[PDB]
């Protein structure tokens, strides 16, 4: 369609204050009555322009008489020669069971639900479908009660009734007003999982967590998971619970991972279900910060909601921020941190160098829900823990406090949120602001110099943004510079400047600044932007001693970490352009030695030694390159684990063999353990091929739960194990009728390194449990392929493009959202060499061709193309 632009937003020209829904439910044919309580702020002759898509408009009243002043046009109806006050009566049909992009009200195996973020009101009635416009809601929901036995909506039951023809009814209520995307609605028949939370100041609230019928037995951790969430929003951010119940429903056929809906969300049956047999540790850190995420929308993102979605990263940026800290307080710190960081700077910083980079407040959007990005989300989020980092937590609880004073019960924008911060803490963010209308990853340059003479060392630290394709001019931002100096025993080194302290977090304001420190009676290592202190690339000449220095000495467990990647990253570059000379793998003695060190230190955390152990991702390490070669990138992984595991051999079967556990538990030191030996096992996977083979179809048939045997299967694909093809088929054989374990199976079918990978994935399309009507199967076999198997998909004949280019041409029609995801590795383009970018190119181009183009696609194909 068209683009729209943030500098363009105006208030309302009409509010609604109150809408009273009637659904008259079936799924082929539901008829929705929508009466709104209507307001003018604009000019006498502004007509109301209702958004509406796919509707059948049944008919139109205004204070109960039919409207003749109105007309329909592409999205809308528009409804003329109204007065100041009004009732708005609104009847239209529409159809879930033909519904496939799943946004609006669909089916989701035999039941009903909805999905309304951003603009999916739209498709179930004519409404102001914009987030400034907040409204209290009443729904009815009338159905047949043998199908639909269960009818939720937002809020409170508050009437309930019996029909003739095996009909019922039952009508909800939600005190809190709000904007359209919170609206939800779910029929259908559910085993329901019930429990209660009693906050703080004593108010008892009701949980209710619906599953499929059978699944009762997956859904206690989730339940855990939200009371977990509840009492952490208490005690780290004085939030409470403000309703009487709180439902959460899973269903199998949903686009994203949860809705916040008001006291109703609505999860994708995989961030809800786990059992210790189908679901890894992963698995459940994951359904513990994303039912966390979505119980943290309910402050920041419900009761503060926003202007326009523009503003989209004030709710996620803040409500990442939020699930991060959660993950964080509850369980590893350093891991947390850590694995946020592979995200941005493996994912997130490709993004901000594509056709698609975005400040993380967007200025033009042709379709909204392209901008649900890691970017939005990720980079979001370290714009807060920026802000955090500058204001300190006591300042920055104070902010988060005077934002809920001025804005509860209100549409807010990133600005205000901001201007909290800085009234409520009086630091000045006035040039911090400019993260949020910037694209792009910052390079932060350090040089440094130590004077014996005077005991200074002196930091010169320089910045740039390089252009984007979105935006030619980029400006200095404010970066908080983190740092440690240490001495020759590891000792920090306090940071003085004149005879007095200085804060470790420089305010890196300019193009170009120097620090000059005093007392720095050693030249010291330094740890520089400690705990990723700014989302930016930082360019310093490290010697490999400093960084082994620091995998020693530092502080800080991240540092530890990222000073292990800062030293695998030279090699990583090294091997890479080895490998496209013909050369076999080199590494140092020395590098080799240092990772030896973490092995065998017996005081290391083992989840950080894990974390060690775990080589950057094949996406970690294409951004070390301007050209992305994806088979040298693969393959140099390949080669760099054979070595490690060739030369740590015995050192990784005795900590393999340290670690074993009987008991399976959830519990952060347990996953620690479990996560060190699986991360010893799959280097061993790499070694001698026999004791390989045994280590691993031992582990995969001994295994009491998912994690080991999943390590295992995995190690086994990957290094192409003798006893791969019996794992993989006993694998199916047992889990085939289970959609979301089946998922783990297909990404490793679509990771595979085997040379028929795509022929495989091919034939994947008609296996028993895929199926392109859902998203995750989608997402696990195809969108695996694309995104992580970079090597087949990059194949040199371009057979990887075309087979995505069919998925997408059938996808386009479907479901546009995971089209619009699937897209995202043929736009990034410009990052290969030529022969490839030809072929991308075209493929591309064939995609723009299609009759029925969706916005989704077409936002991204001119993007990648232009
Ligand atoms: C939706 O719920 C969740 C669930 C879990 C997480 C945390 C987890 N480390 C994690 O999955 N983290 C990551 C990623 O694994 C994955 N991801 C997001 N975008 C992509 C991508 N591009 C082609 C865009 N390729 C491959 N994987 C991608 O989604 C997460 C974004 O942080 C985040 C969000
Ligand atoms: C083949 O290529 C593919 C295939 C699939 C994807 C989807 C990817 N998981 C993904 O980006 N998915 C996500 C993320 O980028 C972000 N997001 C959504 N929810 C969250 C979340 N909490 C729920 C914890 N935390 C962090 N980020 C989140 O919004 C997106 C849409 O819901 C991407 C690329
Ligand atoms: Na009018
Ligand atoms: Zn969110």
């Amino acid at each position: 369609p068209q683009a729209k632009y943030r500098h363009d937003y105006r208030a309302p020209d009409y509010q609604i204050t109150d809408i009273d829904l009637t659904f008259d439910l079936d799924a082929q044919k539901t008829v929705v009555t929508a009466v709104s309580q209507a307001v003018r702020h604009g000019a006498s002759d502004a007509p109301l322009r209702l958004n509406g898509e796919d509707l059948k408009l049944v008919s139109v009243h205004i204070n109960d008489e039919p409207w003749t002043a109105w007309k329909e046009e592409e999205g809308a109806l528009v409804i003329s020669n109204l007065p100041e006050r009004f009732t708005l009566k609104i009847i239209n049909e529409i159809s879930p069971a033909a519904n496939t992009a799943l946004e609006g009200l669909y089916q989701s195996g035999d039941a009903l639900c909805t999905q309304c973020e951003a603009e999916g009101f739209r498709h179930i009635t004519y409404y102001l479908d914009r987030p400034d416009v907040l409204a209290r809601f009443t729904t009815k929901i009338i159905a047949d009660k043998i199908k639909y036995p269960f009818l939720l909506s937002n809020g409170n039951r508050v009437a309930q009734g019996e029909l003739e023809n095996g009909r019922h009814w039952v009508q909800w209520q939600d005190p809190f007003p709000k904007p359209c995307y919170l609206f939800a609605l779910v029929a259908g028949d559910f085993d329901v999982l019930r429990d209660t939370f009693t906050t703080r100041s004593g108010r008892e609230v009701a949980l209710e967590l619906y599953v499929d019928r059978g699944n009762l037995d997956r859904a206690p951790w989730a339940m855990t998971s939200l009371k977990n969430s509840m009492k952490w929003d208490e005690e780290r951010f004085g939030l409470e619970y403000d309703l009487d119940i709180y439902m959460i429903v899973a269903v199998d056929f949903f686009n994203m991972g949860a809705m916040e809906n008001k006291g109703l969300n609505i999860f994708n049956s995989k961030y809800v279900l786990a059992r210790t047999d189908t679901a890894t540790d992963k698995d459940y850190l994951d359904i513990e910060r994303v039912i966390g995420h979505a119980y943290f929308h309910n402050w920041t993102g419900n009761r503060v909601t926003c202007r326009d979605w523009f503003q989209l990263s004030l709710k996620e940026g803040l409500t990442v921020f939020r699930d991060q800290e959660f993950s964080s307080d509850l369980g590893s710190r350093a891991v947390n941190r850590i694995n946020n960081v592979r995200t941005m700077r493996g994912l997130q910083f490709a993004e901000d160098a594509s056709p698609m980079a975005h400040p993380i407040r967007p200025d033009m959007v042709i379709e909204m829900n392209n901008f649900y990005t890691l970017t939005v989300y990720e980079k979001g989020a370290e714009v807060i823990r920026m802000i955090h980092t500058l204001l300190g937590e006591e300042n920055f609880q104070k902010g988060m406090q005077l934002y809920f004073e001025r804005h509860d019960g209100s549409a807010a924008t990133c600005d205000d949120f901001v201007q909290a911060m800085e009234d409520a803490s009086n630091v000045d963010l006035s040039h911090f602001r400019r993260w949020y209308s910037q694209s792009g990853t910052p390079i932060v340059t350090v040089k440094d110099d130590y004077n014996p003479e005077t005991e200074q060392y002196t930091l010169t630290i320089s910045q740039r943004t390089p252009a984007t394709p979105d935006q030619a001019e980029k400006q200095p931002l404010h970066i908080p510079f983190a740092i440690e100096l240490y001495d020759n025993e590891g000792k920090v080194i306090p940071l003085q400047k004149g005879g007095h302290p200085v804060n470790s977090v420089l305010n890196v304001t300019q193009a170009e600044q120097t620090f000059v420190f005093d007392n720095v009676y050693f030249q010291p290592v330094p740890a520089l932007l400690c705990e990723f202190s700014a989302p930016v690339k930082l360019e310093y000449k490290w010697s490999d001693q400093q960084l082994t220095f620091l995998m020693r000495h530092a502080r800080n467990d991240f540092s530890r970490w990222d000073a292990a990647q800062s030293l695998l990253a030279t090699y990583i570059k090294l091997n890479v352009a080895r490998h496209q000379q013909g050369q076999p793998l080199s590494l140092p003695v020395h590098v080799a030695d240092a990772f030896r060190a973490v092995l065998l230190d017996e005081k290391i955390d083992p989840a950080l030694a894990a974390e060690i152990l775990t080589l950057p991702s094949v996406n970690e390490m294409a951004e070390l390159f301007d050209i992305i070669d994806p088979i040298a990138i693969a393959e140099v992984r390949e080669a760099l684990t054979r070595t490690l595991a060739t030369e740590l051999a015995d050192e990784l079967l005795a900590i393999y063999n340290a670690n074993y556990q009987s008991e399976y538990r959830v519990e952060h030191e347990d996953i620690a353990k479990r996560t060190l030996r699986n991360a010893c096992l799959r280097f061993l996977a790499f070694g001698e091929t026999h004791l390989a083979d045994v280590l691993v179809s031992k582990q995969f048939h001994e295994a009491n739960n998912m994690t080991d045997a999943l390590a295992a299967l995995s190690a086994a694909v990957a290094a192409q194990l003798p006893c791969r093809d019996a794992l993989m088929q006993e694998y199916d054989d047992k889990w085939h009728q289970n959609g979301l374990v089946m998922d783990k199976w297909f990404i490793l079918q679509a990771t595979s390194p085997a040379a028929n990978v795509l022929e495989t994935v091919r034939g994947l399309l008609q296996h028993r449990s895929f199926t392109m009507s859902n998203p995750n199967r989608i997402r696990s076999l195809i969108g695996a392929f694309a995104g992580s198997n970079p090597a087949a998909f990059h194949a040199e004949d371009g057979s990887g493009y075309l087979f995505l280019v069919e998925m997408l041409t059938d996808l386009n029609s479907r479901n546009p959202q995971v089209a619009s995801r699937l897209i995202e590795p043929l736009i990034r383009l410009k990052r290969y060499d030529a022969k490839r970018q030809e072929k991308m190119r075209a493929a591309l181009e064939q995609l723009k061709g299609l009759e029925n183009l969706s916005g989704d696609l077409y936002e991204k194909i001119t993007k990648a193309l232009a």
